[PDB]
């Protein structure tokens, strides 16, 4: 792909520090800020039932793989303009890809 292996435990932690104030990845987690994101790789943006997402992200309509996924989370707003997800983004590949790593186990 254009994304690689990272660490999984070092996702965990990243999701920890970075994403968890908003969001939950277990299966039976309830959406908080952000939405639950169990099932989230292979979905489309905006599906997620019970939650109140913005029109953007349901029309933007991404199918999320670890690819665009790595895009989503470098410029948030740069890739969805008008999505109320207000992280600034994660610059770093590495991190990314450690992230994203974590996310494809988790999500499962
Ligand atoms: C609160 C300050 C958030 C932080 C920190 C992170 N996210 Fe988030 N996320 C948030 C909201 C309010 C939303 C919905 C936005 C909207 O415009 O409706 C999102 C959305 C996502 C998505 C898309 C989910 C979908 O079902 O399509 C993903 C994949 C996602 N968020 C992941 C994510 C990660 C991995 C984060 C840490 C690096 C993270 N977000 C931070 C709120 C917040």
């Amino acid at each position: 792909t254009e994304f690689k292996a990272g660490s999984a435990k070092k996702g965990a932690t990243l999701f920890k520090t970075r994403c968890l104030q908003c969001h939950t990845v277990e299966k039976g987690g309830p959406h908080k800020v952000g939405p639950n994101l169990h099932g989230i790789f292979g979905a489309h943006s905006g599906q997620a039932e019970g939650y109140s997402y913005t029109d953007a992200i349901i029309k933007k309509n991404v199918l999320w793989d670890e690819n665009n996924m790595s895009e989503y989370l470098t410029n948030p707003k740069k890739y969805i303009p008008g999505t109320k997800m207000a992280f600034g983004g994660l610059k770093k590949e590495k991190d990314r890809n450690d992230l994203i790593t974590y996310l494809k186990k988790a999500a499962e």
